[PDB]
């Protein structure tokens, strides 16, 4: 079988505060932990995860087909040809099981000028009827600014990992422009689970979602408290154990595009399991215009070969990249 993959707990609360000794001693253990398996909880973040997850579960059960229509991203409703990130993702029953919902920035809003401009990666949120999901958008919108808060103080820990002052990446990461999305991921119980939309590994796992490369800065990920997630490392892939009272980091690949693969983004997969659960990922990505130069703190003079890629021009063509080798989500 398997062996278990090394996931350190990491108590980030100093970085929210103004102890930079502290600071400093939870960067080595970021620094550590990207440099090995490429995963970590982040644990003492502050955010309330269990009201997140009931609220997520009030969602996902009582949403209905009629609704899933009419919030659905243009892949599965030719009448919604603006939405191509935010909105509903429907499952195929008998044939693809999980579903979702995904939405962006709550101050892309119709007068915000990147929407107007008609950017692409912009879109402004569709939501469900208030009187049939009270409370929902709100609590959504706010949970947004709660991992956004996280994130934050993340970016300073991996920006002080790397030998940089601590707004490094933050400053490219605000409230009015980012790119980030959340995704409310819903995997279901079924029985019988069709073997359709069940994939198979060359190792011959079974899996709901193939191998890849997340397409972020850092993914900030919530999920119920049953193992499915893997790593590819020297010794295989290795089973990353579940705590849903933390949250799992990794680096996607803009961070490796940065550090001349010195973090790099690590190649995970989601095993199938025939359990109802829930995977609620912040993908943290910066402005459309954002660019960071390349660098390599294995240099001595920190130079890279790699060529500056503005976040947008990353994240537009990652996006079709992923679809196009793992499939419509
Ligand atoms: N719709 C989100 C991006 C979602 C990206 C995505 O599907 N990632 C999956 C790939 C599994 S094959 C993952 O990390 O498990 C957005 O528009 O920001
Ligand atoms: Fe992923």
């Amino acid at each position: 079988s398997v062996s278990k993959a090394n996931v350190p707990k990491i108590d980030v609360s100093p970085l929210f505060g103004d102890d930079q000794a502290a600071k400093m001693r939870v960067a080595q253990q970021i620094d550590a932990a990207s440099r090995d398996t490429g995963f970590f909880y982040a644990v003492n973040h502050g955010i309330n995860v269990q009201r997140l997850s009931q609220k997520t579960k009030e969602f996902h059960m009582s949403i209905t087909p009629e609704e899933k229509w009419d919030l659905a991203i243009r892949a599965y409703n030719k009448e919604h040809q603006d939405q191509v990130r935010a909105g509903y993702y429907l499952s195929i029953p008998g044939k693809k099981a999980v579903e979702s919902f995904c939405y962006l920035n709550p101050n892309f809003t119709p007068d915000h000028p990147r929407i107007q401009a008609k950017t692409p990666t912009h879109e402004v949120n569709v939501w469900p009827d208030e009187t049939k999901h009270p409370g929902f958008q709100d609590f959504a919108e706010q949970y947004y600014w709660d991992v956004f808060g996280l994130s934050s103080a993340l970016l300073k820990g991996y920006a002080l990992a790397l030998g940089k002052e601590e707004n490094f990446f933050a400053r490219h990461f605000k409230p009015d422009d980012t790119l980030a999305s959340v995704v409310l991921i819903r995997y279901p119980y079924l029985d019988p689970y069709p073997e359709a939309a069940i994939k198979t590994a060359a190792d011959g796992t079974k899996l709901s979602f193939e191998w890849h490369e997340d397409v972020s800065l850092i993914t900030v990920l919530y999920q119920s408290n049953v193992q499915n997630l893997q790593v590819e490392t020297a010794a295989g892939y290795q089973d990353i154990e579940a705590d849903d009272t933390g949250y799992l980091i990794n680096c996607g690949s803009y961070m490796a595009h940065l550090t001349n693969n010195y973090y790099k983004a690590p190649i995970h997969r989601v095993k199938w399991v025939n359990a109802e659960r829930q995977s609620l990922p912040f993908f943290v990505n910066l402005g459309y215009d954002s660019v960071i130069d390349p660098f390599d703190p294995r240099e001595p003079n920190g130079k890279s070969d790699r060529e500056p890629l503005s976040y947008g021009d990353y994240l537009q063509n990652g996006l079709v990249s992923l679809i196009n080798k793992n499939g419509q989500t």
